[PDB]
């Protein structure tokens, strides 16, 4: 019933609360509330995940939730409901654009708890991911994804497997799947990170890298300079941190065993990241609360 349904966005938000709560977060409800209201009727085949990203300096918790395809592109959404000003900046586009001109099979929105929303996600159909040329082929790309399908090619990253977009930051991150192990070698690695001019990993974050499934980077409509780039490793495993700062061995095991989950059987399945940007490296782990089981298989089809 209505009442019911009502309760499944205040039952989100109480897991927000929950899982911002394992990192001293406050959630501010009047950022949060409008938007899950807004996308209501997804939350009750709805996939809703908390991500954390901590660093030296820094911790922030974000929340993201999928939108089926046959929704619509949901910045539109949120721009018409007037849950963010539409920036005037190609990112604006970016999402229809995508749509426009390859097979989404999902979207996703995205929040940071302090700020609201701030971030989409398109996906691909995993049988049916484009390469560096497909998605460049999109006129609101930036003109940083053509100019650097060199360094992309030459490293042996191509499938994409989704793209997310920020538009408080205006950046593209293009999530490249199917890795060559010989992409995430050591001196792979390293001679990638030097190119881009980031924090060099020492031998725990070439171990991290190692285990990757997904690598992207972070790249913006200003200049065709990746701005980071993020390791990705999947793992029911709540110890894999890739940092011996005991601090963050406690911070990121803590949430991994303790982030809400809406199953009471499941051993949740994790997302960790390692990313290096110029002036530092920092740690994201993103923790399914409520899954599907197309995501589920998803999910297993990265081990």
């Amino acid at each position: 019933g209505p009442m019911s349904e009502a309760a499944d966005v205040e039952r989100v938000y109480a897991a927000m609360e929950e899982a911002a709560g394992l990192l001293g977060v406050a959630c501010a409800r009047d950022k949060i509330y409008p938007l899950l209201s807004t996308f209501q009727d997804t939350l009750v085949g709805s996939v809703v995940w908390f991500s954390m990203a901590s660093g030296r300096h820094s911790t922030e918790l974000d929340f993201s939730i999928s939108v089926p395809t046959s929704h619509g592109d949901p910045y539109a959404t949120v721009v018409e409901k007037g849950l963010f000003p539409a920036t005037g900046h190609p990112v604006d586009d970016l999402l229809a654009d995508t749509q426009k001109h390859l097979p989404v099979s999902m979207f996703a929105i995205d929040g940071e708890v302090t700020g609201g929303f701030k971030k989409t996600y398109a996906f691909f159909p995993t049988d049916n991911m484009p390469g560096v040329a497909e998605l460049s082929a999109i006129p609101s790309m930036p003109p940083a994804v053509a100019e650097n399908a060199e360094l992309f090619a030459r490293y042996g990253l191509d499938k994409v497997q989704m793209t997310s977009m920020d538009y408080k930051k205006r950046q593209v991150n293009l999530y490249f799947s199917e890795l060559s192990a010989q992409t995430l070698e050591a001196e792979s690695v390293l001679a990638l990170v030097r190119e881009l001019g980031l924090h060099v990993p020492n031998e725990l974050g070439l171990k991290f890298c190692k285990r990757s499934f997904s690598v992207y980077p972070t790249l913006n409509w200003e200049t065709g300079k990746i701005d980071r780039l993020c390791f990705a490793v999947i793992s029911n495993d709540p110890t894999l941190v890739p940092s011996s700062d005991e601090g963050d061995i406690e911070k990121f095991h803590n949430y991994a065993t303790k982030a809400p989950y809406a199953y009471v059987g499941e051993k949740r399945t994790l997302v960790y990241g390692l990313t290096l940007s110029p002036k530092e490296e920092y740690y994201k782990l993103g923790a399914p609360y409520h899954i599907t089981d197309v995501f589920r298989g998803l999910l297993k089809a990265f081990d």
